[PDB]
RNA sequence: GGAGAGGCUCUGGCAGCUUUUCC
């Protein structure tokens, strides 16, 4: 249960982004990608970066639209970029 | 019997299992 992941602190440090998300064991399975683009990850995306359990990706997804939500209406700090 | 700290595993939770530590 997250309760902000719309934070640039978070954003621009990927494995403190997931520890907010119980997923901080697939951190390297998701770094080399920045949260900019990490959100626009697919389910198919996710199987292929070594986020094979159904919950765990499912639940990435979420996160994902999210801050992406927040990305298109501009709230977000320029410290994540 | 209870609590803390790692490792692992999805069904992704103050989750489960496991290894340790303290009582």
């Amino acid at each position: 249960m997250p309760k902000s992941l719309t934070d640039p602190k978070l954003l621009k440090n990927i494995p403190m982004w997931l520890k907010s998300l119980r997923l901080h064991k697939y951190s390297d399975a998701l770094s080399g990608t920045p949260w900019i683009e990490l959100i626009y990850l697919d389910d198919e995306t996710l199987e292929k970066k070594g986020v094979l359990a159904l919950g765990a990706r499912r639940k990435l997804l979420k996160a994902f639209g999210i801050v992406i939500d927040y990305k298109e209406r501009d709230l977000i700090d320029r410290s994540a970029y």
